[PDB]
RNA sequence: AGAUGGUAAGGGCCCACGGUGGAUGCCUCGGCACCCGAGCCGAUGAAGGACGUGGCUACCUGCGAUAAGCCAGGGGGAGCCGG
């Protein structure tokens, strides 16, 4: 059900839209290595928040 | 003084049981033929690949650094996160 939240925050992400695009995006970048790097450590990781980080940044770019 | 009976190191034939081997029968996601349908794709980068892609992934499948996926329109009505 995720979806239909994120998407209207998407074109209300139209206060500065390309750009705010672009700002949420590396943001949503960076939690995404600060993830990964963690997963790798192992005690540091549970799992699905990769894969829904990972389309997450997909409907962003979209 | 004479006679003709037992032994099986092993071998043979027959019976029983077993090993090995994978024929025969049954089966079938596959193949074959015909008939009907349908019949082009590419510089808006094809056909076909290489590399990559999953939290743990060797291969197959799918996909392309948005990477077993993204958006929207139909379908569908309880399961789902391929093998
Ligand atoms: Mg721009
Ligand atoms: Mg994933
Ligand atoms: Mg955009
Ligand atoms: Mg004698
Ligand atoms: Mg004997
Ligand atoms: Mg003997
Ligand atoms: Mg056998
Ligand atoms: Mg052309
Ligand atoms: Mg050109
Ligand atoms: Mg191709
Ligand atoms: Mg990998
Ligand atoms: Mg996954
Ligand atoms: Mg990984
Ligand atoms: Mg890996
Ligand atoms: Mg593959
Ligand atoms: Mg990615
Ligand atoms: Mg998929
Ligand atoms: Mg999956
Ligand atoms: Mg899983
Ligand atoms: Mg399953």
């Amino acid at each position: 059900m995720k979806l239909s939240e994120v998407r209207k925050q998407l074109e209300e992400a139209r206060k500065l839209s390309p750009v705010e695009l672009e700002k949420l995006v590396r943001e949503k970048k960076r939690e995404l290595m600060e993830l990964r790097f963690q997963a790798s450590i192992g005690q540091l990781s549970q799992n699905h928040k990769i894969r829904d980080l990972k389309r997450q940044i997909a409907r962003l770019l979209t």
